[PDB]
Parts: C-alpha cells; sequence; structure tokens
C-alpha cells in the first residue's frame, strides 16, 4: 500500500501496479521510458493511433480514445491497476476515474520531470525515475557548457517557440519546449518573461500586431494543429505572419537565425522523457553548436 498526493488529491495504491492506462501523451512515454507497457492509452495526436517513435513499445496497448475526453467504458474493460491523468484534461470526470482504479494526476501534460516523480512513486519505479532525470540534468549541463563555449560573450541567447496554427499563432514561451529551453540556459525578452511570471506558458496570439513579443536572438518555428480539419491552414498562417513587416523586422529573422519545420512530435506533442533528450539533440544540430 501506498498513498499519492497529487494534483487532485490523495490516491491509496495497493500493490505494484501492473496495469497501467496513461491518459495523456507524456504520461505514456514516460511508462515506457521506466519500464511499464500500459495496458491502455489515448491516441496519439498525429500517426493516429500511436506515433512511430513509440508504437513498438505499444504494441497491444489499447487505445481508449482522444486526450480531450477519454472513452471511460473502454479505460474499465482494460480492469487496469492505476491511471495516469491530468487535472487540465480529466479535472471534471477524475471522480470515475477513481471509480475504475487508484487515479494519479498532475497539474497539466507537459511538465515531464513532474511526470517522471509522479509516475516513480506511483509504479514504484522511484530508483528508475531518479536515474532518468539524472540522465537529463546531465544532458542539459553539458548542452549548458556547449552553448557558453560556441557563444562565450553572447551567452544565454534569447529564444523564443513559435507555433503556427490553422486560425492563430502561439508562443509557448513555457509549455513543452519554452520550459526544456528555459532549463538549458535559453532566456525570454523582457515582455515575454514578463506573461511567464504572470503565469502563462502558451500564449495564443491573434493579431500580427503581436509579432514583436516573440522577439529572440534565436527562434524556433513548429507548424502544428493536431485537431485542424484541413492541414493546408497552418501553412497558410505561417505564409500569412512570416510576410508581414513585423516578422521581418524580429532580431532573429534579420539576422537568419530562424529554425523552420522542427519536428512538432519532438517539439510539443510527445510530451515527455525520450522526446526531451530529442530536443536537446535538435538543438545541437539546428544550432550547428559542438558536442565539444
Ligand atoms: N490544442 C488541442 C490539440 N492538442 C495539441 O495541440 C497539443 C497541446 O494540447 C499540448 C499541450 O501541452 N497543451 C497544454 C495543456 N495545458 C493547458 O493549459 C491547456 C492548453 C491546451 O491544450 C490548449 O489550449 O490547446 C497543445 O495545445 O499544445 C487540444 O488541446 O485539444
Ligand atoms: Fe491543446
Amino acid at each position: 500500500t501506498t498513498s499519492i498526493k497529487h494534483a487532485m488529491g490523495t490516491t491509496e495504491i495497493k500493490g505494484k501496479p501492473k496495469r497501467v492506462v496513461t491518459l495523456y501523451q507524456g504520461a505514456t512515454d514516460v511508462a515506457v521510458s521506466l519500464g511499464v507497457k500500459p495496458v491502455g492509452a489515448v491516441e496519439s495526436w498525429t500517426q493516429k493511433p500511436k506515433f512511430e517513435y513509440i508504437k513498438n513499445d505499444l504494441k497491444d496497448t489499447k487505445i481508449v480514445g482522444q486526450e480531450p475526453a477519454p472513452n471511460l467504458e473502454e479505460i474499465s474493460k482494460l480492469k487496469p491497476d492505476l491511471i495516469v491523468a491530468s487535472k487540465v484534461r480529466n479535472e471534471k470526470v477524475y471522480d470515475q476515474l477513481s471509480k475504475i482504479a487508484p487515479t494519479v494526476s498532475t497539474d497539466t501534460v507537459f511538465k515531464f520531470k513532474d511526470t517522471t516523480k509522479l509516475m516513480g512513486k506511483a509504479l514504484g519505479k522511484e530508483k528508475e525515475a531518479e536515474d532518468l532525470l539524472k540522465k537529463y540534468d546531465d544532458k542539459v549541463a553539458a548542452f549548458q557548457k556547449d552553448a557558453k563555449a560556441k557563444y562565450k560573450d553572447a551567452w544565454p541567447l534569447k529564444a523564443s517557440v513559435v507555433n503556427f496554427r490553422a486560425d492563430h499563432t502561439r508562443i509557448y514561451a513555457g509549455g513543452y519546449a519554452g520550459e526544456i529551453l528555459n532549463d538549458l540556459g535559453f532566456k525570454r525578452n523582457k515582455d515575454l518573461q514578463k506573461q511567464v511570471d504572470n503565469g502563462k506558458d502558451i500564449i495564443q496570439l491573434t493579431s500580427k500586431e503581436s509579432i514583436p513579443l516573440m522577439n529572440a536572438d534565436h527562434i524556433f518555428v513548429v507548424k502544428s494543429d493536431p485537431n485542424a480539419k484541413d492541414a493546408a491552414l497552418v501553412k497558410k498562417t505561417e505564409s500569412e505572419w512570416t510576410s508581414s513587416k513585423e516578422w521581418k523586422n524580429l532580431d532573429a529573422v534579420k539576422n537568419n537565425q530562424v529554425s523552420d519545420d522542427l519536428d512538432e512530435i519532438t517539439w510539443n506533442l510527445a510530451g515527455g522523457y525520450k522526446s526531451s533528450l530529442k530536443l536537446i539533440d535538435d538543438l545541437y544540430e539546428k544550432l550547428n553548436i559542438e558536442k565539444q
């Protein structure tokens, strides 16, 4: 018996759970990373039903529905002994989830270190979770060293992560990639940092007049809108926004310091442990930083 304090209250787990259902992408990733193949998982946001990078670790994992509204009947049918939920997706059905199986919840879906710690405790894989996080911390420390070596007096760089969607544009100031960049020592322009300090993670922008909020020494562009009915609309948004005088006046744009066509799965959708290491690898490549 283990008692866990989490985002939605306290949960008693009897035993070492062996049948876990993961209700957000990162939880699925973390379960696999901890050596526990979920019996059930929400479908992937793209490459449905299972992201290519992980699907061979999810063979026989049953799909329990879409992350915004998983199918409680399908979860029930799996006879899970642990459900991993989030307040952001599942707050309103948390009691219903708890009637099926002990359910633990993080606040959101993208804080993969919190997911890893919580799931480590819930699964009796605390030592495994610690080793995963040590590996990430090591990679972060090495990146900071290599970045300082390349950029010298210009380190730290300011970064922004700009996401073109079908009908608006976002800045992932925090969120999955924004928090990782923060770990890596990248900073934000003062106005963007003020948004973060005010508790904003993901900023939705509706006007090209807001483009200056994106200003940075380097800009990472992600084309992603999983639930758009028309994939072409993301490209239309990118075309319109990147064609504006505002975009052309950004520091990174002027200096040819924009990384375009980044993999949305690595940069946002997967949400998990494995992608964190991959994102850091991407940065060595896109920034031409010697792993020295
Ligand atoms: N967007 C759509 C489709 N999903 C995505 O594209 C991925 C993601 O949901 C991942 C994420 O990390 N969301 C942040 C969760 N925390 C919140 O505060 C709610 C924000 C939220 O999910 C939203 O406002 O869209 C994303 O939006 O990046 C949705 O959600 O069905
Ligand atoms: Fe979303």
